[PDB]
């Protein structure tokens, strides 16, 4: 089922001026993966600050980073 790569957005593992705490991989669907979003040390996380991955989607769209 699904289509192309099963696996929700990598787009969101990327982050200006911040980290995502991936956990999943690569595995079909990957409804399971679990990522922690976490903005340096100058801009604080104001938003979806987790996103389950689920169905090759993530639950929660991804975030923003807002300078303190």
């Amino acid at each position: 089922e699904a289509e192309f790569v099963r696996i929700c957005s990598k787009s969101y593992l990327t982050l200006e001026n911040g980290k995502v705490f991936l956990t999943g991989g690569d595995l079909p669907a990957l409804d399971g993966a679990r990522v922690e979003f976490r903005c340096d040390p100058d801009f604080h996380l104001v938003g979806s600050s987790r996103s389950v991955c689920s169905q090759g989607q993530w639950s929660t769209p991804k975030p923003h980073c807002q300078v303190n």
